[PDB]
């Protein structure tokens, strides 16, 4: 049966089911989403392009603006003259550590069947895959 | 860097990048994104539940059923009582059949670098992850 071993496939139904366990969590400390992904992208990094973030939060770059609009009226963001970049600020990183400190609790559960080596081997596969395959 | 090796994200990340890869040429086709799960998913299957697609199809079960309404009126599939459960038609195959062999070569693309163990070991590790936490 194909569906059963396409690799597309397989990584869409993984990825869906792994974060809706964890944006469980995610709602009920206070969170979308998107607040979730652009928040704890952008904790302990340097200001980065919209680009890169819409990139890295997987989100369209349309969307994303939108979504700074409003995290931004909240002081959670700020957006800064070079391209426009952006980054958390300390009131951000404060509404986001607890909840990153859970994303890792919630990570080790899910990759501890498995062990270190065959954790270890996804990640680097994953991080290889999408190297190759970014713009 | 939190998002650089967190595993829900590089899930995320590797998956919308390859998807949106094959999507091109799905759209090339004729194909939505949708249509092409729904007709990948039951090509060469015992008819299977609406919720059972919308689980493999990675699909909100309401959009799925619009979707089968609009694809039973085009003959690509049919509904049939036991619960409801759902087949692709001799159509919807002929309509999809190429365009599957185009996901194989494109699959054979991806995973090419990778050789044929750390393929398989990817595509076990989704497989053994997805049936640890599907419903
Ligand atoms: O939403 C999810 O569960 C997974 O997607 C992400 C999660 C965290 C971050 Cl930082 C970036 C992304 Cl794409
Ligand atoms: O859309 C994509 O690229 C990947 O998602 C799928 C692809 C094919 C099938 Cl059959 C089922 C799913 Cl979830």
């Amino acid at each position: 049966r194909f569906v059963d071993d396409y690799l597309p496939a397989l990584l869409a139904q993984a990825s869906q089911l792994i974060s809706s366990e964890f944006h469980e969590v995610a709602r009920q400390h206070g969170f979308s989403v998107s607040e979730w992904r652009v928040m704890a992208s952008l904790a302990g990094s340097e200001p980065i392009s919209i680009g890169q973030l819409a990139q890295v939060t997987v989100t369209k770059q349309p969307t994303v603006t939108r979504l700074l609009d409003r995290m931004e009226a909240r002081g959670q963001v700020e957006r800064l003259p070079h391209i426009t970049l952006v980054r958390i600020t300390r009131k951000g990183l404060k509404a986001v550590e607890h909840l990153m400190e859970l994303a890792r609790e919630h990570e080790r559960r899910v990759l501890e069947p498995f062990g270190l080596r065959r954790a270890e081997e996804l990640k680097q596969t994953l991080r290889q895959m999408i190297d190759l395959h970014v713009h």
